[PDB]
């Protein structure tokens, strides 16, 4: 039916969703199963591409209040002849900007979407080589960082053609720390990044073999083999982590980078596929995964912090893990704030998202939202999103997962 | 098809076949997921449902197709023909009630599902008898603090005009009163029901922890009030193992969580009064929402007594005071030898429970939105555990509150 209702059980506020009617592709759920906690549940032909392009162009001309206009009809005819003759088409600059903002606006799992309209779009579709990709990525990092006053941005490289000429950033984020598995089984650096670290070493990277080695960019242009580049260290803003009360916390030697910039996702606009589209914002404190690091040869940060807090770690019901996790997250927010590097705590981010979601229900007719990903990884129920019912559905333009490029790349 | 679920910490992959047996809907569609939405019989329809349940009962005792299986199917069929309903055998009631718990996708405590004490109250005819059955349930389940899981099942729905109902949401809850300004004396969750009890003749002590009276409805009659004997109500004063000032907050809670407003469905039959009880997970105990003074709740007051910076949210003072309150609850129950489980232990048990269920049953319906605890989610092992949610019967269902349906006599 046309209307779907969601309720906030703290405030009793009821919102009516009609935007779900524009949902495009399946969720994986059926009337008899829900896959809401499942992590994720050769190119387009001509006849596949015609309706996807028309739907995006219609949506674009509706958004600028020119629906059915002469320019709308002429744009549609242009796109159709272009697909008819070249099996693909090119977006105008305005449509590219529109589509990237709306892929962020449509990202159900993103709590930071109140900012969606302020995204800075860098058009890199004239790029032809990995050196040019490096240039574009350096400028993006410099612009987005802005000496700590972080600005959201995306850089969009050429779209996919036949599938054998893809542009790809092999990094999962533009800035991440290396991880090195030792022979004795322990891990030095970030354990999340051991596989990609091994790939870089294999491609020729000389690793410093420290705890916080910024990984090199591994960049692939036009389907060619990827090439390694070192980001200039002055472009990488970092924050040492200290605690406002625990003078010993700085002795852990922890730091983190300021700029979260995800680079392994695919951007889909009007049936066109931008397989290289790194996008960046600023952190929510809880995301910063400094928790997983190893302080010594056995204990991770959560254990090491609790040990220095003199907590009882023999019983789980002493809640020493919860107590230590709070102090770690206090330290993260204090350090970014003291250094004037943009960051948002989870109470502020979730209060903003509720305001955002309400505005979207009124002005747009709904807001696709993935509760499983929107609720913060700690203190869930004391944030306003916990008691908020949400509807999840897939609108396009969208950001999508894609397989890792080392699994598919045909080495030259 | 079979569906896989992955734990993203252990990389353990479980294969789910049980979802292929579910026949009730979840609310989702191919195009919209509603996993965060809270709430998404005639003679002709009854026998298929009953046969379905009878089939799975005799499949469970490894006597499918047996003589007794067929005779029982024949019996249930004739009985629906002549009477438009049927009665469960005691064996089937026990099996049904345990599997309603086994199938409750939102319950993290289901490792215990087969240790459920079932009290058959299907001979009850009056609210006085309901009171008797309920007192015996509370005394048995409390067991001087060594809590034991139990359910008491009252007669099933007949024509819908004669339901048995427990009007309380839990057997034991604290009253909550509307204050002249706008704050709340007692539990804010129970203001409406407290007012209902006062309208019905209850004399409110107007305290902070007034145990509510039982409001009991038999055979569709007007409900009647009863005072649970206070010696049957086990309570725990909340104190902190480090903060000597915590006991000065004067808080306490009751030991026994006994939910009484849900509906049990077995083989097409509906049991609208079926209070069931277990023991608490520490994070459930809603003492956080009380008021200490005339403006500040326990969370604000705790942070105040802790001398935290309450001006910015990024000081995370709420998160700090939340953990301490939860340490105090666990310390207090453990010190009085009242059964309680922490969210770390309970979610650990649930992952082991899922392993068991996939091995022996082919799956386990699980609602991630409700299984993950309301604090420290990602440092518990269920956060990174993919789950499949689906609806099996027997089941516990939500039902309307009786005061919205009842025509007073
Ligand atoms: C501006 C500040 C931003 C904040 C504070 C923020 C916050 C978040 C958080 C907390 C998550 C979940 C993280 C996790 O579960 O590990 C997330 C996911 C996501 N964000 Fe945002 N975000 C921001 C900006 C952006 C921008 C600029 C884009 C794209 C243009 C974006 C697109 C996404 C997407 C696609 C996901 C989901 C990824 C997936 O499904 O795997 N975000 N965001
Ligand atoms: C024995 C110890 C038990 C523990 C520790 C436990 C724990 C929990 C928790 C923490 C919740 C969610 C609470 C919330 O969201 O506030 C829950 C839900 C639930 N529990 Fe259990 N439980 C236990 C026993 C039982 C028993 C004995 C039954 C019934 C026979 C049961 C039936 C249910 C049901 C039906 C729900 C979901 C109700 C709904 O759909 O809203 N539980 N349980
Ligand atoms: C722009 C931005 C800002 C921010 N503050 N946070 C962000 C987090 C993600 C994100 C989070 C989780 C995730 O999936 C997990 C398996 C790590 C993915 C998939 N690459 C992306 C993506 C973009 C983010
Ligand atoms: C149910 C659920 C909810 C949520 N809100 N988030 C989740 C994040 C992960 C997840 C998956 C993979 C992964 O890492 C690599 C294997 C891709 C990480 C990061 N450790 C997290 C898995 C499940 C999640
Ligand atoms: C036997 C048992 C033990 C326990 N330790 N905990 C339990 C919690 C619920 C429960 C929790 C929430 C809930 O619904 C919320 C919307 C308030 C309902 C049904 N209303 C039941 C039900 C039974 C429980
Ligand atoms: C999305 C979600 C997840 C979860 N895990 N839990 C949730 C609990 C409530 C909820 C709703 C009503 C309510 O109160 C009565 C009106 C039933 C209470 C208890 N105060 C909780 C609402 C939403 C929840
Ligand atoms: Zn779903």
């Amino acid at each position: 039916p046309r209307f779907l209702k969601v309720k906030n059980w703290e405030t009793e506020v009821v919102l009516t969703d009609t935007l779900h009617l524009k949902s495009t592709l399946e969720t994986g759920c059926t009337e008899y199963i829900c896959m809401g906690s499942i992590m994720h549940p050769d190119v387009a032909t001509k006849d596949q591409l015609f309706p996807l392009a028309k739907e995006f162009i219609d949506q674009y001309y509706s958004s600028i209040k020119r629906f059915g206009s002469k320019a709308h009809m002429e744009r549609l005819e242009e796109v159709n002849k272009e697909i008819d003759t070249t099996s693909t088409y090119q977006l105008k600059d305005t449509e590219l900007i529109y589509g990237a903002k709306h892929a962020w606006r449509n990202a159900s799992r993103c709590v930071g979407r109140i900012q969606w309209s302020k995204l800075q779009v860098f058009d890199a579709r004239d790029c032809t080589t990995a050196h040019g990709m490096f240039n574009y990525i350096c400028n993006h990092v410099k612009y987005a960082t802005n000496k700590g006053n972080l600005r959201s941005a995306i850089t969009i490289f050429p779209q996919r053609t036949d599938g054998k000429h893809d542009f790809r950033v092999w990094n999962s984020q533009l800035i991440r720390y290396a991880g090195y598995k030792q022979p004795d089984g322990s891990t030095l650096g970030d354990p999340a990044n051991v596989q990609f670290t091994e790939i870089c070493i294999q491609q020729g990277w000389k690793p410093p073999r420290g705890r916080f080695d910024v990984l090199p960019l591994l960049l692939q242009a036009n389907g060619n083999d990827p090439e390694l580049f070192q980001i200039p260290p002055e472009l990488v803003l970092e924050v040492p982590i200290r605690h406002p009360k625990f003078e010993w916390f700085k002795d852990l030697g922890l730091k983190w980078y300021g700029l979260p910039a995800v680079s392994n996702m695919l951007l889909e606009i009007g049936g066109l596929e931008f397989s290289a589209c790194p996008f960046s914002g600023w952190y929510m404190g809880t995301e910063i995964g400094v928790r997983d690091y190893c302080d010594n040869s056995r204990y991770n940060i959560l254990e090491e912090v609790a040990k220095k807090m003199n907590l009882d770690m023999r019983k789980t019901s002493s809640l020493w893990k919860d107590q230590a996790l709070v102090e770690i997250n206090i330290a993260v927010l204090y350090s970014f704030q003291s250094d004037k590097v943009t960051i948002v705590d989870h109470h502020s981010a979730t209060e903003s998202f509720i305001k955002h979601m309400e505005n979207e229900y009124r002005c747009r007719g709904g807001c696709p939202a993935d509760w499983v990903w929107i609720v913060p990884p700690m203190s869930g129920s004391i944030t306003p999103v916990f008691h908020q019912e949400m509807l999840n559905y897939r609108l396009t333009p969208s950001f999508e997962y894609q397989p890792d490029p080392w699994n598919t790349h045909v080495w030259k």
